[PDB]
């Protein structure tokens, strides 16, 4: 065994990654950067080792070389005899959010609407919704759709950083960091929640994890799940009961990635690190909890049950799948080789 070096995404990830490291024994460093790009970088220098990403930022990894090591893995929807760690992992739904009392916009009329992103180059909060935008519009000028968005990592001067809202000062208005208040799954839901806009880009359990009582954060606390709806592709809209038939995609869980060379290594201390900070683990909740960040998804999202093992040792193609990565390819041509870096 070596040490492992995190990546972790911002001051809040790297208190979190500190409290972890502390922790482990020193198992387990931390080094920190501002954006999860450069947190890529980090490990492509070999300056840290691993962190856990997007899809949409498995792509950049991949490209650049890093490989996926193990999933998240979420609570079942069926019952399994497989432990964690040895379930097959099932994607997530990307879904597209609006208020009830938001009435008749739907998918067909988003054009010049107020958007929430989880940030430039995610999942469902930018490669699916944009990809799908760009081809129904036939046009790459997608920054010219929404009237005004928070979509962290883009230009802080540009309309798709209009609506971001920064740090506790006001500071770093969209930047792709929790210190973004309308960063990531849950900020770009509370951005909807909160009428800054009037669609979230967010995934199906974000709805539910902090609604009627899930989240007790001030902004989430009273959140009635019956005030929201979700667009369907088809035009119509549906309670958020209804995301199996009413998502844009379905989405690659979240993953680790490492330096090839590294990965065996990061995955041993990984399976490990878990069995004592994990759910259930030896000490979660006593001493500390790797996915636990009072819902702000701080280097796991807090529903990950566990890490679990890939099956077919894939790249991070295969990880992604095919489908999956032709789509962000594409859209990427709007602004299929090398790396970014
Ligand atoms: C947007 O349209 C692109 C361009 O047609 C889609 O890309 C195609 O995807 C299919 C199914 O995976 C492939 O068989 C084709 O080879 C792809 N075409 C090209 C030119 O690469 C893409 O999937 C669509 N994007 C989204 C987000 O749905
Ligand atoms: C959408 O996401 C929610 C939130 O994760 C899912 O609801 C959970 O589902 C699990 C497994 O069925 C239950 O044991 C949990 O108690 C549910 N959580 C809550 C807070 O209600 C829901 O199943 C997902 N829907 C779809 C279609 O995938
Ligand atoms: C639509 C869908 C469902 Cl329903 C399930 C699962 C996936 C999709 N889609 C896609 C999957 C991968 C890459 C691109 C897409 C896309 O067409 O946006
Ligand atoms: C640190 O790692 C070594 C080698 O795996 C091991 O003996 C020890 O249990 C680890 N401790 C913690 C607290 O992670
Ligand atoms: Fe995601
Ligand atoms: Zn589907
Ligand atoms: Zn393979």
């Amino acid at each position: 065994y070596t040490r492992v070096v995190w990546c972790a995404v911002g001051p809040e990830e790297q208190k979190k990654c500190q409290q972890w490291s502390q922790q482990s024994g020193q198992n387990v460093t931390c080094a920190t950067a501002s954006t999860t790009d450069d947190c890529i970088v980090l490990v492509l220098k070999g300056e840290a080792d691993a962190l856990n990403l997007d899809g949409g930022y498995i792509y950049t990894a991949g490209k650049c070389g890093l490989v996926p090591v193990l999933a998240e893995n979420r609570k079942s929807s069926k019952h399994s005899s497989l432990d964690c760690v040895l379930r097959p992992t099932e994607g997530y739904l990307a879904v597209a959010v609006v208020k009830k009392a938001n009435e008749g916009l739907t998918w067909n009329s988003l054009k010049d609407k107020k958007s929430c992103h989880t940030a430039v180059d995610r999942t469902a909060g930018w490669n699916i919704p944009m990809g799908l935008i760009v081809n129904q519009t036939g046009s790459c000028a997608f920054d010219e759709f929404f009237s005004q968005s928070c979509a962290p990592g883009a230009d802080p001067k540009s309309r798709l950083c209009a609506l971001c809202a920064g740090d506790d000062q006001g500071l770093d208005k969209c930047v792709p960091n929790s210190k973004e208040k309308y960063y990531g799954y849950t900020g770009a839901f509370r951005c909807l929640a909160e009428d800054v806009g009037d669609v979230a880009f967010v995934k199906n359990d974000t709805v539910w994890e902090n609604t009627n009582g899930e989240s007790t954060a001030d902004w989430a606390k009273n959140l009635k799940r019956e005030d929201f709806r979700l667009l369907c592709l088809d035009g119509t809209r549906k309670p958020v009961t209804e995301a199996q038939s009413c998502h844009l995609a379905v989405a690659p869980n979240h993953a680790v990635v490492s330096r090839s060379d590294r990965a065996a290594h990061v995955e041993q201390v990984l399976l490990h690190q878990q069995a004592l900070f994990g759910k259930n683990g030896k000490n979660c909740p006593d001493k500390f909890c790797l996915f636990k960040s009072e819902t702000k998804n701080l280097l796991f999202n807090d529903n990950t049950e566990c890490l679990a093992k890939l099956g077919g040792r894939p790249t991070y193609e295969e990880y992604l799948g095919t489908e999956y990565v032709t789509a962000i390819a594409n859209l990427k041509k709007c602004s299929l080789e090398a790396c970014a870096f």
